[PDB]
């Protein structure tokens, strides 16, 4: 009930989003799916950052999932993938807190050519784990009053983020973030439903 599946920090370059650090909880999935589900959440998180404007907050609905993104004006972006029922208000609180703490710890000179292997920030697995229970959300009331007056862009499908002549299938096919198993898993899941 009400799960968080991934939390990741990106540098938003044009056009490419650079993954800096990611945390996942794929334990509710079958053992054989876990590696693929992780890759697809990284792939999904990367694409949402790239198609989102700087200084904007958005929620992307797909299946029973909700992907919340905050791309800041300084080019740091955070993505949390959750179940739709998880309260969006607290998800953005989560993104606000991690991007703050990350930018305080990790100098922006490391962002444009950074990668998980070269970025030392270990806190991400802790925040995801702690936010599994919304009741233990770190309450900044000052950003809460800020978030209340903050608008969020709703995308009803992943189709909403892409261009008019763009299929999700081609981006999946050509992906460098997705392994061959992931791409297959996507292709069979498209066939079945
Ligand atoms: C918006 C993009 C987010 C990535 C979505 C990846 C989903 C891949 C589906 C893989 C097939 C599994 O089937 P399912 O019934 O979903 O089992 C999952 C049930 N739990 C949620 C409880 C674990």
């Amino acid at each position: 009930l009400m799960k968080l599946y991934s939390l990741s920090v990106f540098y938003k370059g044009e056009p490419k989003a650079v993954l800096l650090k990611a945390a996942y909880d794929v334990s509710s999935f079958s053992f054989f799916q876990r590696s693929s589900v992780q890759e697809f959440m990284t792939f999904t998180s990367q694409l949402i950052v790239e198609r989102s404007a700087k200084g904007s907050r958005a929620s992307v609905k797909e299946q029973e999932y909700l992907c919340h993104v905050y791309v800041r004006s300084d080019s740091l972006a955070g993505v949390v993938i959750a179940d739709s029922e998880y309260p969006s208000r607290v998800a953005f609180t989560l993104l606000e807190k991690v991007l703050d703490e990350f930018s305080k710890q990790v100098d922006r000179i490391d962002w444009p050519v950074g990668s998980p292997a070269t970025i030392h920030y270990t806190a991400l697995d802790g925040h995801l784990s702690r936010y599994q229970n919304p009741r233990e959300a770190d309450p900044m009331s000052k950003v809460q009053a800020e978030l209340d007056e903050t608008k969020i862009i709703l995308h009803n499908t992943m189709e909403s983020l892409l261009e008019r002549g763009e299929k999700l299938d081609d981006l999946v096919s050509k992906s460098e973030v997705l392994g061959t198993q992931s791409k297959a898993f996507y292709k069979t899941a498209r066939k079945q439903n």
